[PDB]
């Protein structure tokens, strides 16, 4: 047996972190140490400030004997919400944050930073609207207020998976726009939404 | 023997809104206590309001039309949703006549009544919603617009469910009634920062 612990902790990072603007998400780091005890972690930008004030984790169970064994690793839950307005550039391969994590054991050994990547995307990437039941209208090019209400209700009823804070609008010819809370959108063309009532009876 | 026709009281303010059922009553009395029938016309010519109907309950019965208990004729109908409204609202009305007769056949003169009709927004007057607090007053988010609309709807169960409430970028509310007339709620009664 060696008189001292000279080996830093080992960190496992999640391999495919995907976040949608305005929606809470979470991912876990798993950490072990040959001593069985991890003291704390640091999230950084390769040693510089993290710069993501919306990302949080709990220090529950940090620096407790036995908290970080091979059989029972330390599981660190990181969570937050990418801001509703976070800019997504034209090349969506650039819509990500690459950051680093390291950890200390109780003997002062600190691991070397390893990377993790938070990819983020518009809410319209998460949601795929189903077509509503058809609303039958008197004039295909000039919907009444009651017909627009019915279209919106039908679009909403065909899509309970879509967020309640998304806003559904309807044009004069029955074209549907779904505007998600982050202002990304989805469209349903009118021919999938309305049909002429007289033509259909 | 009866030589005197019935007398007719008409309502003074018959005001109907497009697309919304209305009702009113004529009250008819005769010195005999009995009214046989009535006729609605355009000064003797055809009435020309196929959307108007009246009840003939209790016509031509003794005692149906006394001073104490006149014959109360219920009239109802719905002015068409698309009835055009002239720019001069003194012309947005139908002037018609009613006459009535007793069992001896004494007929009254034609008595005038006027059905005024108006756009739905002339009826409805939106109450204000609980205020919605927003992040930017010139650029509401989708979620904030949803909240504004829900609040306007929750405060106004009396407005037709078929009316459509829209919300602009600055929180201005438009209510479009089924007959396509509108009301507006200015942003300051609707949103705050
Ligand atoms: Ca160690
Ligand atoms: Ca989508
Ligand atoms: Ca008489
Ligand atoms: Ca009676
Ligand atoms: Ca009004
Ligand atoms: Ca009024
Ligand atoms: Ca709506």
């Amino acid at each position: 047996r060696r008189a001292t612990d000279t080996t830093p902790p080992t960190i496992t990072v999640p391999s495919d972190i995907i976040a949608y603007r305005g929606e809470e998400f979470e991912f876990y780091f798993e950490i072990t140490d040959d001593s069985g005890q991890v003291k704390n972690i640091e999230l950084s930008t390769f040693g510089k400030p993290l710069g993501l004030n919306w990302l949080e984790y709990s220090e529950d169970n940090f620096n407790v004997p036995g908290n970080a064994t091979s059989d029972n690793p330390l599981r660190v839950r990181v969570h937050g919400t990418v801001p509703l307005n976070e800019p997504i550039p034209a090349d969506k391969n650039r819509a990500q944050f690459t950051r680093t994590i390291r950890a200390w054991d109780a003997a002062g050994n600190v691991s070397s930073n390893i990377t993790f990547v938070i990819k983020y995307r518009a809410q319209t990437d998460k949601y795929n609207p189903a077509d509503p039941t058809i609303t039958y209208v008197d004039r295909l090019s000039s919907l009444s207020p009651s017909e627009k209400n019915a279209v919106e209700a039908a679009v909403r009823a065909a899509n309970p998976q879509i967020p309640a804070a998304a806003r559904i609008t309807v044009s004069a010819n029955g074209t549907v726009t779904i505007t998600y809370p982050d202002s990304s959108t989805d469209t349903i063309t009118a021919n999938r939404v309305v049909k002429d009532l007289a033509s259909s009876r």
